[PDB]
């Protein structure tokens, strides 16, 4: 039973980074072309974007999966070059995975909604603005919180079956 | 007989993922650029889309095919690690089809209207919209329905060959 | 004589599918964007626009291509998982071609106009609609037809002399 | 001497081939969008664009490239089956280049003006247009007639030395 | 300690290559079509941003990644072509990765602003801009500015171990 | 000491294509669409901005790569196919990388400047035009001729070593 | 106190020509210019404001003020060409001041509304429009019902002192 | 009862010269600049409208009034300058209404619809073009036509009692 | 002294008509034509107006010059037809001079502001909107006021010498 | 049969005064703000509005309306001062009217075409213009062609009884 | 020599009524539809057109007028009603021709600009605004000044010859 | 002959106010909005046609007319108060035309040109502006002064023959 949730850890792995990669790429395209706010003063779609949206989601989640692969690199090229080099990589494992979950719990939340009222200069007094796809964004941001979820529980797993303390 | 069947399973799937990455990628390209409605409020547009479009279609069948394939995925990482996997990953894959399968249907039905009328906020009343492409569009939805069923019909034959109940 | 056909049928294959490839994804780009109605009506241009060219050519030439390809893949694999097989797949080729020419003259006819005239809801009696270049998608369109003829041509050859009746 | 003509052949067709693929892709790209006429009728941009320009040079360009390679196939794809085949080959490829650079000289000339006066319907008595880029296309005309000739004169040496009548 | 060095270099400079490369070309996509200035005087809008960024930042980087790879090049062609070498190589990485550091901090400085006034012919008196997604800029130079320090501090680091003054 | 040239040589050469192939692609990009004048006559536009830039810096370079690499691949070719050779090669490479040194300085000088007045019919008396992005281009051209004026010093250093007059 | 009705009578007529004569004249000037709907549609606006303001009311006023005067020219006409036409003539007054101020109360009402929905053809559904200036115009509807009712209280005055039955 | 009939002539002329000069000149003001067709076409404005109105409403009136009153100008003249004058005149004033009502009639009809639609040249097809204010225009023909009508029976009174045939 | 002041009421009298007929048709001529909101809702800029101007100034100010001359034609108007009459129309004037006086500050007070703010339907949230022509409009109401108050002094002049209680 | 013709001359005179001064000051109104080209050019539309009506009708009959009463004029003031005079006067008035009668026929004809095509710069070839309400004025043409005829008419059979040569 | 003054006195005053109420009207007709300043943000316009012309010169000019013939209309009254009151008369239209004479120094000068430069909110900054026809204005504002310095001259002489002290 | 020299001047008088009065108003009246140049800056139009029309001319003739009319006044106002006020008035009268008609002559000249080119600021280099309804201005211009020519001629002729020297 634990054998296999080495392949599980694996197969995961390997679909979050082909559902990134392939279809993320395109929900996000027209993010801020199809981005309207109701006034006539240059330069508010810009600031009330900007203020909406600081880092765009897509983004974020190409470099977490970048960034959560760099132990096995460096244990894979000090191999290469030449037991406790395996403890050290899960522990970093671990502490990169609860760390991007929790970064990505407290930026976004689990929902985009499909109004934003804004504030900003050079807007005059408050604004009311209008996102484009909300639905298809907040089922992405709900799968992808799922999939890193199962992740991080799988990790867990190994740490206390050879970890003592 | 029985033989044979193997073998059209495969070319079917190799078929559907040759189509789905060939042509689809470009017929909603334009899906809401050229979405249009009668009236003069901003961001009525873009709730209309949204309300008569939640998840296109191309992103739900690229999800379909790359989920499909997980079970040969995880047999094959298997044997290369290293009669019970055979039969689960059957069972797997005929509950996935199914589920899928019934899931386009309760999603989208069998075509796609020219005309659309929206009365979200912050439309005043009922507006009337209209779509890009619809025929098109009902096309390639009863062309991947017919295959989808297709492969669901041939997982169910090896199934019973083996299985008794 | 008979001997040198099969070379001529590999090398018409091959440079159908690298002109389809390689040229017509380029002439049709922008086939909506600059197809244009005398009207003022919002949402005439689209039922027109959809009314004229229900499918595009260059959907329905990679369809053809990719489906005309399917019985040598099946007798392929055949002989990789291990005399009827090469009768039966000449016969289902034989069909296919048939089958597609006969569809496209239907379809499509010789011609593209320059010229069309339309009457759909929720345009108002009869308006006129201009094309976007005609000229190169007709000698297109007859170059194809051509090429499919000598397809279909060769294909008869070898039919009649391994059958009878 | 006319050894080393053979290396001219392969080298000449080899920088023919890169600087049709890599640098013309990108000179015909806005050549629509960037042409405009005098009026204020609908329809006459296309109709005029339509008469200036048939097929547009690129198009021709790799149409011709393709189909002078198809002998050569041809020949390859004999010997992998299994003297006659080399001059017919020969022959082939001198008329496929006489007619093509013939074709090239009635179908386009050796430049492309700035203005343009169409008089086609829709247009109301005859117009002015203006075309957009026309000395890199013009420089790009000159390029491609001056290689071609090239290739003539070097196919036509070795014919009269195997040739006789 | 020192031994392993080496490999975090290795590592750093392949997520530096991949960070660059795959989520850096498309935040600076639309960096001038969505630069606004209020002003109704045709040409200002090019001044003023060309005076805001005379050379983009991904530009600048791209450059930076490739000419700190050429002494490793060099050794590396020496080597193919057959301990001075190495010390003269390390001491040429030194002197780019310090000067690159420098060059960028009196170039850009450590954030991106939202507000920009100009005063440069055609405009009259000066004039308010404002720039686009200001605060995604200003993240990534932060982050390119760390790394690049970890990269001059482990450099510094081997050569006090070999050198001697 | 002229041991190491050729290894400078062959760096200089692929980092001239790599910068070229990798950067320069997107900032001329833009280089029509951004380009103003100050009229309201048709067609102005497109003839001062023919007569500013009649060959883009780009496909100049292109063209300049591809061409003084046509040597080598001769050579190449005959030894494949089977002293004098070297020697008239590298005349040859110093004549096109003169010739390509000094055309560069004819066509366009050291700098791009920002505005340009234009007197060309259909343009009523003199017009002022302006330019997008002149820095940038500037700093290329100015980093090109550096490269190019290394090459040929380099190419030159060999000549004389194996030549006598 | 009988006897100075008379007078009253007299000034509140010439009043009420004053006021109607120097000021209505310029309150309803730019009624349908600055009646706007939230429509695309060519066409709405003019049916939806005919449908709003049948008959405006300056024309009923004037229209009444002529026509409340003709028997007094009457009766002075007869004597110029020259008690029955007395009584007549006050009977007639009576009839006419009645009719017209029932008419005014069914035509108009008591006040004027701000917002407007029409749903008359080419209107796609219902839209809704809005009013200029309504409180003027309601204002100004309630004093001349107040003026005209005094009319008619002073005329029956003068009827049942002569009058019988 | 046939001397007050005089009297209620004079009235009756005098009432209608009031009406048409005082309210008139503003119901039509604005009768061409409201006009508008459903169409692209520069000039099919123009043609429908004077297809729809040759002649306004109100000139014809205007007209009318002056050329009834001449005959009564040259009585007049006549005895200045100074009964066969008398019959003759009103046998001219018989013959003038007589020919300006039917003239009316023939010209107009009894309302004035709200839409309109045009197949006159620049126009292609038939077009629909919509009319401003319908009901106030047909309100006042109804009322033109019932004051003239009365005028007409009026005059034939005096003409039968003093004509015998 | 107190013989010539009824010489002042006459001439302070008649130079107000002066100044309110022929100056202040033209102050106000253009007063919602250029009343401007920032914002992009159809139907707000009338609102906002209708709220912020619910009488113009020019139409109360006729009103009352109109209204204040009601006991001198009655009075005038005895006399044709024929002490008293004269107290009680020198009470009625005083009644009518003190009440529009304090109806005047109460409606408008002694300033008119450039910027006004408005938060009624169909405007989202609070919006900014812009007057025209403040210090003229100012001057007037001053103006205005001063030459009331004279008029209300002097009447009550008159009123104690003859007046006991 | 001669004494009544005076009358009818003063009639006729009065009656043109009265159609000129009463209706024609506004069928010409909006000349040339309602003519329109089709084309793209600053200034075309006056050039060729110019060229169209060089002197409007209206402008046209004012003069020679105020022309022809001169000599009545100088006559009278004659005799306020104070044969010959008869006769001189009346041989002017002749000629003043037949001069002004072939004027009208030599400068606008008997119509007013919808259509003018005129080719004047800075118009590009030729180009096609569009008239408003050409049916009212070619009716107001012919009827003023008429009403002159007859004055000419009328004016010559008094110079006969008088006159012998 | 001091008898005529008196008619000259009577003759300039009647020249400026003539001359202000005749031909000023229309200057100033378009003062503010014709203003224009180089900006996008709403509400500039009217802020600077205010600062720059807080009253018109038209309206000043009237006031002056009629405020200037108040003392005449007294001292005509008194005498109908019916020595002092002719040297009071002739103080009082001194002191006020000065006063107005000073007046209109302080507010206007002795020339209208062609440019104006604002910098008043909701203007950014400061930014230019350019007039309408200022060159007709500066003359008639000399042409005034000279005209009522010859009256103010006038007044002066005859006070001196009554007047003592 | 020189005694009915005087008629003909107040005829001539009396024929130029009604000319002025009754036609010139309207030729003019679109002067401005009608004026167009070829340009896209801000405050160019104005500076043009302010540099090409100073004075307008109907304006110069209208104070012209006024002004030559004074010496008749001051010579009545003083018969109405109570032989050299004829002498002095016919000098002033001859002074005052001969500098009107040379003042006229060195102003405008005889023509109104369709063309102006103007260069002053704010527009770049020259630029071309475009003149309205040329002709029947300088129809207008060639009138007045021939017109004027006769008034100066003829008061001349009474000059000589009462003065001497």
């Amino acid at each position: 039973s634990t054998m296999i949730g080495r392949i599980l850890l694996t197969v995961v792995v390997i679909f979050r980074i082909l559902i990134v990669a392939i279809v993320g790429e395109t929900v996000y395209d027209d993010e801020q072309t199809m981005f309207v706010c109701n006034t006539l003063q240059p330069g508010c779609n810009q600031a009330c974007y900007d203020r909406a949206f600081p880092i765009s989601h897509i983004r974020y989640w190409v470099f977490q999966i970048i960034m959560v692969c760099t132990p096995s690199l460096c244990f894979i090229t000090y191999s290469v070059h030449q037991s406790r080099f395996y403890i050290i990589q899960v522990v970093f494992r671990n502490a990169l995975e609860i760390g991007f979950l929790v970064g990505q719990y407290f930026l976004y939340g689990f929902s985009v909604p499909g109004l934003y009222e804004c504030n900003r200069y050079p807007c005059i007094k408050e604004v009311e603005c209008y996102v484009s796809r909300p639905t298809e964004k907040t089922v992405f941001l709900v799968f992808m919180f799922a999939v890193s979820g199962i992740c991080v529980v799988l990790n867990l797993a190994e740490l206390n079956h050879l970890g003592w303390r």
